[PDB]
């Protein structure tokens, strides 16, 4: 399925080239511009664990998730991944634990040493 496909066919978007964050662009976005550091970014997403369980979805809340890019307000994989996206893009991101919740995990839903799969849609980005 989609997690296997990004695992096997995704692009390594890490600066270290350590395959910690792999990406496939699923829906091509608009033009060429990507957000810059400190922009307010608006995303919809869903996340799955490697046991197949959904652990989160903004769609199910009927509101986007909003954060300031490149400030560590989200896991490293998201700061790295969302920075590569165009407005209107949908991508898949496969996030090894070193770019996610590491050995700690995040109670109650994310175990230790968890590889995470996300589908992310970049709705908008704006400077403040
Ligand atoms: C409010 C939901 C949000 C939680 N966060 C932000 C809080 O977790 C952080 C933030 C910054 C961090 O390092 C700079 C960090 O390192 C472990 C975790 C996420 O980064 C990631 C990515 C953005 C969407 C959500 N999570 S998530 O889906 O992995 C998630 C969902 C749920 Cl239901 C619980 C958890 Cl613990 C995480």
């Amino acid at each position: 399925g989609a997690p296997a496909t990004v695992t096997e066919q995704g692009e390594d978007i890490t600066s270290k080239k350590d395959r910690g964050v792999l990406k496939i662009v699923k829906r091509v976005g608009n033009g060429e511009e990507t957000p810059m550091i400190g922009d307010k970014v608006y995303v919809h997403y869903k996340g799955k664990l490697s046991n197949g369980k959904k652990f989160d979805s903004s769609h199910d809340r009927n509101e986007p998730f909003v954060f300031s890019l490149g400030k560590g307000q989200v896991i490293k994989a998201w700061d790295i991944g969302v920075a590569t996206m165009k407005k209107g893009e949908i991508c898949h991101l496969l996030c090894k634990p070193e770019y996610a919740y590491g050995s700690a995990g995040s109670l109650p839903k994310i175990p230790s040493n968890a590889t995470l799969f996300f589908e992310i849609e970049l709705l908008d980005f704006k400077g403040e």
